[PDB]
């Protein structure tokens, strides 16, 4: 069927938008640009297509193999307190006279409507939960074309709570059970790297190829959302679970009518919600089921796959370069017929460090003793644009760039500089920031970013050097696209930055001493953080890092 029907009503904003920034530094007013629903039609157009899903027995036996896997799981209902503190301080308020705010302080009319919205999820399996449809507004660099705003679907804040009542404890317990070592987000960016260091090294000749399905989302169907149900029911849960995870398939998971913020009907979606609790976790299995069939399909040999949503990765034994060629098309013909056609077709790569998913690629520079050490990056251009735009608006994606990318030269030098002179001169220091990424909110206070990026990514992330003459070329050109200072100016810059730091004192001086220890003559020996061996970063960890309107926090544990 099509991904989507439209009634000619147009997708409204709900907030004034601005495509550039105001005239009101204006160094980068026509260097960056923000999307808006102006281009809302155009993104409409693009995700809505028909799709034909054809399965066969390499996709029959991979499905039984996840069931049998899913039912070894036994989750629980999350409680109303449990699920209310999940949701995010500024998740989008309920038309039902309450928000956030109310839901996270279990006000009384937030709680009264939520019990009745669970209720009527036990009662009814089968009514259409409506949906809003709104345009993303996010910032890119002037480069072919204006990129049209992105479309979240999703449904109403009591409703979002219901969610995770029903399917939270899933989410935290089914990935790993069913995909094991390929579940991508279990794993923190060192844990990836060595990950994908150790399946390269494993195999005798190792090939590995990235897979892009053109708008997964709108390539997944009703018969995918169904069998998704299944795996769930799979699951040993209480019967109010299975009651409630029944009705929200067939009420929201599976389609329903989509409106826009003057509420007015849209149109009708018949693939997956971007905005509903099982989008990350729901993508990420599906992927999995019709790659792994796919690799069946195909004659892929001894595959090792990492699945994060819609990102996928297989590394397997290289069957000759004619062979490899004639593998990854029949494998794009199977991903095909499954209902999962590629943007761009999959290419065969022999070094793991020519392979990008999830927009990173494995790059390496060295360590304290000369030792190599790889790590994970990317282009700083959309990270870079962001930060301009917020730097001349106000205040966010600097804060979760910073804690993914930190050993990156353009993160150590540009983003972690820049971010903490502004910190210092807004007097804003020693306060926990919520930022969003992809869907979910995290709470870190940056006081705390020498643990945390201690955690992830390990001590060799304040000690690297000699970055890769393609880094530092990516870097420079991207800094010179947007008419930002270039790096040779940043090492004069985080001095001052790191003085002003040390001069603080306490975790201020912390900061400073080790995020920036990269910039003076005189090099500290930096010794491990005693605070990273308390961190509980538990939830960041699952599928609630791709999404679900989840809520994370920095937790210490008691050793
Ligand atoms: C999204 C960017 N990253 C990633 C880079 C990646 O590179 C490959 C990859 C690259 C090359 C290759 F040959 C094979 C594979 C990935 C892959 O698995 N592809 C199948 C992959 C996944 C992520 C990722 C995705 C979602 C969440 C988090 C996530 O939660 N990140 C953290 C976080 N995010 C916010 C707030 C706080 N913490 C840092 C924990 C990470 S990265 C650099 O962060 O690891």
């Amino acid at each position: 069927s099509m991904s989507y029907s439209w009634t000619g009503a147009l997708i409204t904003p709900c907030s004034p938008e601005e495509e550039k920034l105001p005239i009101n530094s204006l160094r980068y007013h026509n260097k960056v640009y923000c999307t808006t629903s102006k281009s809302a039609s155009q993104r409409a157009k693009k995700v809505t297509f028909d799709r034909t899903q054809v399965l066969d027995a390499h996709y029959d036996s991979v499905l039984k193999d996840i069931k049998l896997a899913a039912s070894k799981v036994s989750a629980r209902l999350l409680t109303l307190e449990e699920a209310c503190q999940l949701t995010p301080p500024h998740s989008a308020r309920s038309k039902y006279g309450f928000g956030a705010k109310e839901v996270r302080s279990l006000s009384g009319r937030a709680v009264n409507h939520i019990k009745s919205v669970w209720k009527d999820l036990l009662e009814d399996p089968q009514t259409p939960i409506p949906t809003t449809i709104m345009a993303k507004n996010e910032v890119f660099c002037v480069d072919g074309g204006k990129k049209p705003a992105r479309l979240i679907v999703y449904p109403d804040l009591g409703v979002r709570v219901c969610e995770k009542m029903a399917l939270y404890d899933i989410t935290q317990k089914l990935p790993q059970a069913v995909m094991g070592a390929s579940y991508g987000f279990q794993y923190s960016p060192a844990q990836r790297v060595e990950y994908l260091l150790k399946a390269w090294a494993e195999k005798k000749d190792p090939m590995g190829f990235s897979y892009d399905t053109r708008c997964f989302d709108s390539t997944v169907t009703e018969r995918d959302i169904r069998t998704e149900e299944s795996i769930y029911q799979a699951c040993s849960l209480p019967e109010e679970a299975r009651t409630a995870i029944h009705s929200l398939t067939e009420r929201l998971y599976v389609g329903g009518p989509m409106f826009n913020s003057k509420g007015q009907t849209c149109g009708y979606r018949r693939c997956r919600a971007s905005g509903v609790l099982t989008t990350s976790m729901g993508n990420t299995i599906t992927c999995y089921v019709k790659a792994l069939a796919a690799c069946k399909a195909a004659g892929i040999v001894a595959p090792t796959m990492l699945v994060c949503g819609d990102d996928l990765v297989v590394i397997s034994e290289s069957q000759g370069t004619e062979e490899d060629e004639r593998n990854l098309r029949a494998f794009t013909e199977a991903m095909t017929r499954y209902s999962a056609p590629p943007g761009d077709p999959p290419r065969p790569e022999y070094d793991l460090e020519l392979i990008t998913s999830c927009s990173s690629n494995v790059s390496v520079a060295l360590g304290p003793r000369g030792r190599r050490r790889y790590y994970l990056t990317r282009d700083p251009t959309t990270p870079l644009a962001r930060a301009a735009w917020e730097t001349v608006r106000h205040s966010n994606s600097w804060l979760g760039n910073i804690i993914q990318y930190a050993p990156t030269i353009w993160v150590r030098m540009v983003l972690m500089t820049h971010f903490f002179s502004i910190l210092m001169v807004q007097d804003t220091l020693d306060q926990n920031l919520n930022f969003e990424m992809y869907g979910s909110v995290y709470s870190v206070n940056p006081l705390d970013l020498p643990a945390i990026i201690e955690r992830l990514h390990g001590l060799d992330a304040f000690s690297m050097h000699t970055y890769s003459h393609h880094e530092l070329t990516r870097v420079a050109s991207a800094l010179r696209k947007l008419g930002a200072p270039p790096l040779r100016v940043w090492k004069s810059r985080a001095r001052a930055v790191r003085a002003s730091l040390i001069s603080r004192g306490g975790k201020a001086a912390v900061c400073g001493r080790y995020l920036f220890n990269w910039a003076v003559k005189t090099k500290l020996k930096l010794t491990p953080l005693p605070e990273a061996r308390l961190l509980d970063l538990s939830s960041w960890f699952t599928v609630g890092a791709g999404g679900g309107d989840i809520f994370h926090s920095v937790s210490r544990a008691r050793p």
